[PDB]
């Protein structure tokens, strides 16, 4: 796994006009919607906001935005993820 600063600022130059710096917070209407306008089907969508949704608020702030829009980018251009997030048993 790794980042690089110059993607980073990829996404926000247009998530920008939703998500402008690490103050901001999306409604998951949103990422479904915005993500899957890129291809990938809300179901899928799903196992990206849980994974991206570490707080599991039903909102994705600048980082959940961060990590889901690179994450996206290899369930698209990577190898095959995980799954720790339960059905319906959550470690809580
Ligand atoms: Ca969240």
């Amino acid at each position: 796994w790794k980042i690089t600063d110059e993607q980073r600022q990829y996404y926000v130059n247009q998530f920008k006009t939703i998500q402008p710096d690490l103050n901001g917070f999306i409604p998951g209407s949103a990422a479904k919607e915005f993500f899957t306008k890129s291809k990938l089907p809300i179901l899928e969508l799903s196992h990206i906001w849980e994974l991206s949704d570490f707080d599991k608020d039903g909102a994705l702030t600048l980082d959940e935005f961060c990590a889901a829009f690179h994450l996206v980018v290899a369930r698209k251009n990577g190898y095959d993820l995980p799954e720790k997030l339960p059905e319906s048993l959550m470690p809580k």
